[PDB]
C-alpha cells in the first residue's frame, strides 16, 4: 500500500547521517504523502509498480570495464556515480578543468525548491551527498561536464533505489554545457531518483542535456530546477528513452529581465511503458523570451504524458512565451494525455501554446513509398524527421549519433 | 453553511431524482481553491451568504421591458417557476411541451459536479420539450429567465431545469435568455440537457445577461447520436461570477459539433467557461472557439477537456481559445486537457494571450480614427467570428449591443 512505500523510504532515511536540510524534506515528504489517481497531477501516471514493492538501498562497485561498456563516447570532464554514490576512482580529475567540484553533504547554500512535490522531497531526503559544481565569473570550460549515473537492481523481487543530487552555479558571464547520463548496469529493475538544480547568473549561458537511458523495467523520478537572473541564457534538452515508468520535471524561474530560455524534451514509450515529461515556468520579470518544444512518439501499449504550466506574473511586460507539444501515435493501442496550461497576469505579452495528436498520415508515407522505400524505412525516416528539431540541438556530432542510435532502438524494425 | 442552507431549501414533494442529486451534493461537498477545477473561480462571495427562495410575480410590461426583440415561441420563467400567464402557447407550435416534475425519462449526467447536483435538486419543475420526427418548427424556441434579488443582505436563489429531445430528422433552434429584474443580487442555477437523435440538427444559443452583482452557475449536456449536427453558441455577459459548463457526448458516427463561447469580464468579475467533450464513436468532427476580452481587474477562466475513446478512428477535433487582455490588472487562466486513445485521428488545441498592439492604435490615430473608435473596431473584429454565427440579424444586433456595454466608452 501507499503508506508501506512511505514507511520503507522513511526506514531507509533513518537507516547514515542526514543533514538538517534532508530532515526538512523528509518532514515535507510525510506531510505531502503519496497521491492517488484522483490527484490533479497524477491521473495518468501509475505508481502501483513502485508502491507495491519492497525496497533496498545497496551501493555496489563496478570496474572501469563495466563503466566503459555503458559509457558515451565523448571528450568530457566525466564524474561517475554508482548506486547513489560518487566514485573517485572512476572519475576524471577536475582541477584546472574550469569546473570547481566538491562532493559532500553540506547543504547550507542550496536554494529553495521552485515547485515542491513528493518525489522531489524523496530525492532530497535520501540522497547521501550533493555534487557542488561551480564555474567562476567569465569562465568557459573547454570540455562539457558529464555526470554519468550507473544504477543496478538486485536479484530477486526487491527493488534497489538510488537518489542523486547535484547543484551547479554558473557565475556571471560563465558559459558551460552539462550532460546528465543515466544507465542501468543490467536488466534488474531499480528505482532511480534524481535532482539537478542550476543557478544561472547575469550574462551566463547554460546548455543542459539529459539522457535518461535506463533499462525497460526501472522507475525514474526526477525534478530539476533552473533559476535564471537577468541577461541570462539557458537551454535544456531531455531525451527520455529508458525505464518502464519515468516522470521528469523541469521547474524554472525567470527572476531577471532580458533572459532567454528554451526547454525541450523527447519521449518515446513502447511496450507498456509510461513516459511523463513535465515543466513549470514562472516569468517573474518581464522582457524574457521562452520557447518549449516537447515531442512524443508512442508505440504499442505505451502512454506519453505531457504537463506544462506557464505563469506570467503581474507587470512582467514584454514576456514572449511559447509552448508546443506534438504527439505521434503509432498503433491502435497507444495513448497520450496532454495538459499545456497558462496563468497570465500581464497584458503586454505574447503567450501561446499548442498541442497536436495524430499518426503518420498515409499521404506523407505515400511519397516515400512511391520512390520504392519500404514501409519500415519510410516510417523511420518520418520519425527521425519528426524528432530532428530536437536532435539537431545537439552540437557534438558524435553525441548526436549516439542519441539517434538510442532513438533507433524504439523505431519500427529497430 | 451553504450546504446546510441549500439542504433546507430542498426540504422546504421532491422527486426521487432530485433527492438523489441532493444526496450526491452533500456527499461531494463544496470544493476549495486546491481542487483541480477550482483554482481560479472564487466561491467566497457566494458561500458566505444567506439564501432564500422567493417566487416573485411579474407583469407583462416588466417582461416586455427585459425581453429580446424576436419572433419566437417564448416560454417565460420567473424566480425558478414557469409562468403560463406570460408565456406563449406551445400547443400547435411545432414543439411538444409538458411542464411538470416527472424526471424518469431524463438521461444520466455526462459529467457530475457540485453545481449540477444543486440545480437538479432545487429545480421546482422540468420543462419537457420535444420536436417530433422529421419536423422543423417555424419559429425558434425562446426560454426567457427572469430572476430577481430581495432587499437586504439575503441572496435569492432560483434553479432552472429544461430538457429538449430532437427526434430523428428533427431540426430546431433554441435560445436561453437570462436577465435580472433589477440591481439586486441573486444566485441563478441552470441546467439545459439536450438529446439529438440520428439525423437531427440542433442550434443552441445561450445569452447570460444578468446584472453585475449576481452569480450564475450552469451545466448543459448535449448528447448526439449518428449523422447528427449540433452548434452551441454562448454569450456570457452578465453576473459578478459566472461559471458555465457544456458537457457533450458524441455517441454516433458521422456527426458534427461546434461549441463556441464569448466571455468579457470587466470590473472585478470572473467569467469561467468550460467544456467537456467525449468522442465516443469515430468519424465525428468537433470544433470549438472560445474567445475572451478581459478588462482591468477582470478574470477569464477557460477549461476544455477532450477525450477520444479507443477505436474512435477518423476523429477530427479542434479547440481554440484566444484571449485579449485590455489592462495591466487583467487576468486569464486557460487549461485544455487532451486524453487521446486512438491513433487514426486529427486532434489539436491552441491558446493565445495578448493585447492590442499600440502600433495598431497609433496607425489608426494617424489615419483619423481616435482611440475609442479604434479600440471598439478592433474588439468587435475580435468577437466577429463568434457574433457572425447568429443567423437572425435582429438578434445579432442585440447581442452586439450587450457587448458594446463592456467596451471602452460603452
Amino acid at each position: 500500500n501507499s503508506s508501506n512505500a512511505l514507511q520503507q523510504w522513511h526506514h531507509l532515511f533513518e537507516a547514515t547521517k542526514r543533514s538538517p536540510q534532508a530532515q526538512q524534506h523528509l518532514q515535507q515528504l510525510l506531510r505531502t504523502g503519496l497521491p492517488t489517481r484522483k490527484h490533479e497531477n497524477w491521473k495518468y501516471t501509475p505508481l502501483e509498480g513502485l508502491i507495491n514493492s519492497q525496497f533496498v538501498s545497496i551501493a555496489g562497485e563496478i570496474s572501469p570495464q563495466q563503466r566503459d561498456a555503458l559509457a558515451l563516447t565523448l571528450d568530457s570532464v566525466r564524474l561517475v556515480f554508482v548506486d547513489g554514490r560518487y566514485v573517485p576512482a572512476l572519475s576524471d580529475a577536475t582541477e584546472g578543468s574550469g569546473y570547481e567540484v566538491s562532493i559532500n553533504d553540506d547543504r547550507q547554500g542550496l536554494p529553495d525548491a521552485i515547485q515542491a512535490e513528493v518525489f522531489l522531497h524523496l530525492t532530497e531526503s535520501l540522497a547521501q551527498s550533493v555534487t557542488h559544481i561551480a564555474v567562476k565569473r567569465g569562465q568557459r570550460p573547454a570540455k562539457p561536464l558529464l555526470l554519468m549515473h550507473i544504477t543496478q537492481g538486485v536479484a530477486g523481487e526487491e527493488v534497489n533505489t538510488a537518489h542523486y543530487r547535484h547543484h551547479l552555479d554558473l557565475a556571471e558571464g560563465a558559459e558551460a554545457t552539462v550532460i546528465e547520463h543515466f544507465v542501468s548496469l543490467n536488466d534488474a529493475r531499480h528505482f532511480t531518483g534524481a535532482r539537478f538544480t542550476i543557478n544561472v547568473a547575469a550574462n551566463a549561458h547554460l546548455q543542459h542535456i539529459k539522457l535518461a537511458f535506463e533499462n525497460p523495467l526501472s522507475h525514474h523520478f526526477a525534478h530539476n530546477d533552473l533559476l535564471l537572473a537577468e541577461d541570462a541564457t539557458a537551454f535544456s534538452h531531455s531525451f527520455l528513452l529508458g525505464g518502464a515508468v519515468l516522470r521528469h520535471n523541469t521547474s524554472t524561474q525567470l527572476n531577471g529581465e532580458n533572459s532567454t530560455l528554451r526547454i525541450n524534451s523527447l519521449a518515446m514509450p513502447v511496450k507498456n511503458e509510461v513516459c511523463d515529461t513535465r515543466t513549470w515556468l514562472e516569468h517573474n520579470k518581464g522582457f524574457c523570451n521562452s520557447r518549449q518544444l516537447h515531442k512524443t512518439i508512442v508505440s504499442d501499449k505505451g502512454r506519453a504524458v505531457f504537463n506544462g504550466l506557464i505563469n506570467v506574473a503581474q507587470h512582467a511586460i514584454k514576456t514572449d512565451g511559447q509552448m508546443t507539444n506534438n504527439n505521434l501515435l503509432m498503433g491502435k493501442l497507444a495513448e497520450v494525455d496532454t495538459k499545456p496550461q497558462l496563468e497570465i497576469y500581464a497584458d503586454d505579452v505574447k503567450c501561446s501554446h499548442g498541442a497536436t495528436v495524430g499518426r503518420i498520415d498515409d499521404e506523407q508515407i505515400f511519397y516515400l513509398r512511391s520512390r520504392g522505400i519500404n514501409q519500415q524505412d519510410a516510417q523511420q525516416m518520418i520519425i527521425y524527421a519528426f524528432a530532428a528539431e530536437l536532435t539537431e540541438a545537439l552540437r557534438d556530432e558524435g553525441l548526436k549519433q549516439q542519441v539517434l542510435a538510442r532513438i533507433g532502438q524504439r523505431l519500427p524494425g529497430g
